[PDB]
């Protein structure tokens, strides 16, 4: 099972919450797209936070209101794939404190 494989997986289990509408799409096309050429045809139990890091990063640059979207998209899907059994334990993508020292919030 791969990233790209289990996050389809996550929107189908979701599509009748989904409409028929495009925000299904619109979650499949942003992960193939960011996550796609990094962390899609990775397993889904394979991804690391090193991982999720380096594609983030980069984004932080030029869209910081979409690395913070995504991260929380990348968040539901890997919960949903612990539950689901996709790679148990807990997610790279939970994050103990993000942008803590400097800013975080509280």
């Amino acid at each position: 099972m791969t990233f790209s494989e289990c996050a389809a997986l996550y929107i189908k289990a979701h599509r009748s919450s989904w409409k028929n509408t495009k925000h299904a799409d619109q979650w499949t096309n942003t992960i193939k797209t960011y996550c796609g050429p990094v962390i899609g045809p990775l397993s889904v139990q394979d991804v690391d936070t090193k991982l999720i890091m380096k594609v983030l990063d980069p984004i932080w640059e030029q869209k910081p209101e979409t690395a913070s979207r995504l991260r929380g998209r990348i968040e539901s899907v890997l919960d949903w794939a612990t539950v689901r059994g996709y790679r148990e334990g807990d997610n790279p993508a939970r994050w103990r404190g993000y942008l803590e020292h400097h800013h975080h919030h509280h």
